[PDB]
Formats: C-alpha cells, sequence, structure tokens
C-alpha cells in the first residue's frame, strides 16, 4: 500500500467521559486529499462520522457526532484526530480512520481501527 | 448554488431492482462528486457509494458492494443508482448528495425518496 494508516487513542471510559483518537499515516502522504473517521459497532455497518481536508483543515461532521467529535489533523506530523466528548454507551465501536487520494473517491486507504467501549 | 432533485424507487418486490436517478442543477460545473447515502427508520444517515463527477470513478461500502451500481450521465447532469438483489434491510430513504471541488464532505443534498422492499 502506497499510504499506511496506524489509529491509536481507544479504550474503555464510562458514560460521560472523553477520548481523544489519532492516526497517523505514513508512505505517499502527499497524495491525501482528505481523512475521514468511520465506526462499525458490533454486528453492524461501517458508519461514515466525519472528515477533514488535508491541506485546507475544512471539515464536515454527520449529525450523530457534531458538536460532541472534533476532527483535526496536523499536517506536518501526518496526523489526524478525533476528540470524543461527552461519550454515551451507544458510541461502543471499533473506530476507523481513512484517506482518500487526491483525484479519487471513497475511502482508498483504511486503519486496522481502534477499539472504543463505552460501559454504564 | 446546486438543486438535486432524486427520482425513482417506491414498493418493490423482494430480490427485485430498482434505478434510482438524481439530477443536479445550477453551478453543476462545480462538481466534483456524487453520493448516495440511506436512512432506515429511526437511524442514521448512511454514506453507501460515491461516483466521480469528471472521470466516472466509483466507490463503493462493503454493505452494497456487489449489489448496487452508482454511475452518472454528466450531459444530462443525472446520477443513478442501480440497486440489484434488494433485501428487506435496504428499506430506507435515499438521498443524493454533491461535494462541489475543494469542499469536504456533503454539500448539497437532495430531499430523498423513499424505497420499500
Ligand atoms: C472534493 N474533492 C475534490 O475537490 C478533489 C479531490 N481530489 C481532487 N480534488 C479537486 N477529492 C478527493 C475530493 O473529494
Amino acid at each position: 500500500s502506497q499510504v499506511q494508516l496506524v489509529e491509536s487513542g481507544g479504550g474503555l471510559v464510562q458514560a460521560g467521559g472523553s477520548l481523544r483518537l489519532s492516526c497517523t499515516a505514513s508512505g505517499r502522504t502527499g497524495t491525501i486529499y482528505s481523512m475521514a473517521w468511520f465506526r462499525q459497532a458490533p454486528g453492524k455497518e461501517r458508519e461514515f462520522l466525519a472528515t477533514v481536508g488535508w491541506s485546507s483543515g475544512i471539515t464536515y461532521y454527520m449529525d450523530s457526532v457534531k458538536g460532541r467529535f472534533t476532527i483535526s489533523r496536523d499536517k506536518g506530523k501526518n496526523t489526524v484526530y478525533l476528540q470524543m466528548d461527552s461519550l454515551k454507551p451507544e458510541d461502543t465501536a471499533v473506530y476507523y480512520c481513512t484517506a482518500t487520494r487526491a483525484y479519487s473517491v471513497g475511502y482508498d486507504y483504511w486503519g486496522q481501527g481502534t477499539q472504543v467501549t463505552v460501559s454504564s
């Protein structure tokens, strides 16, 4: 793979708590147009959550996470973040980061995910 | 600056097929890609598939890959979602979107069309 992604930052918290996910990209990172976070709860489909423009830092959020989660990136460190506040049990899932290449569409590169568990 | 109107859908028998379409009007030259989402009752909007407006390159989520086909006719300003091998859990309101060049996410949304399997 010309770009490799590794997510970290997951773990177990109680409801009301916070986590900060991160994902480092390596390889041909100059080809990245945007990065996005998804999550997959057990037995469910992958759900798109939020995206950030790699060059611009412009962001877009789905209503499921808007106003609790913040996506950002430190371009010089080739790292994207997902700040997750006011976590609820229903946020429990494997969280994946992805990259979309310039002149492509969709989600070209995927990490292996990081587990997020929110208990009562 | 861009308006989207979806057509197609309605009641369809399981195992069958439906083709949805969406026509864009306005500043269509600014469109980089278009994408279909769906929302089952009481659930979140789920991203399904996208097509590059200039190139026709496509991407599908695993939920629909190998069953739905997305395509576009640039001259007619129209994008299509061919839905084959439909299953009960495909019942949802289907929404088409457009993303402007140099934007991110989903800038323009249609009003949706119901598909009931
Ligand atoms: C919206 N958009 C663009 O506008 C774009 C792009 N790659 C190049 N451009 C211009 N990608 C991947 C993209 O999603």
